[PDB]
């Protein structure tokens, strides 16, 4: 149907915007600490601690499959990256501190993303 195609175009539009947002957020992780999933070979107990692992590569895979229906779902996954890190790692670590900086700098980006999604009406 035509209505279905129009909804699909809206999803494609949202995906384009979120790709730009994802690129901007990942730029705030210059150390690439959050670029890839935590390795279960190198951290074998990780899933005993963290029940829903997340990372930028995994978000990008979901994004390119148009798997985020709205900004809230995208933000959920970004918050997992930060929140998982701040639980597993202690405050005095480069990992925790990178997550704080990513959260703070990312908030700026997500503030304007929300306005743009509302403004152009993408969800």
């Amino acid at each position: 149907s035509m209505e279905q195609v129009a909804m699909e175009l809206r999803l494609t539009e949202l995906t384009r915007l979120l790709r730009s947002v994802l690129d901007q957020l990942q730029d705030k992780d210059p150390a690439r600490i959050f670029a890839q999933p935590v390795s279960l070979k190198e951290v074998p107990d990780y899933l005993d601690h963290i029940k829903h692992p997340m990372d930028f590569a995994t978000m990008r895979k979901r994004l390119e499959a148009q798997g985020y229906k709205n900004l809230h779902e995208f933000e959920e996954d970004f918050d997992l990256i930060i929140d998982n890190c701040m639980k597993y790692n202690a405050r005095d670590t480069v990992f925790y501190r990178a997550a704080v900086r990513l959260r703070d700098q990312g908030g700026v980006v997500l503030r304007q993303a929300r306005r743009e999604v509302d403004s152009i009406g993408l969800e």
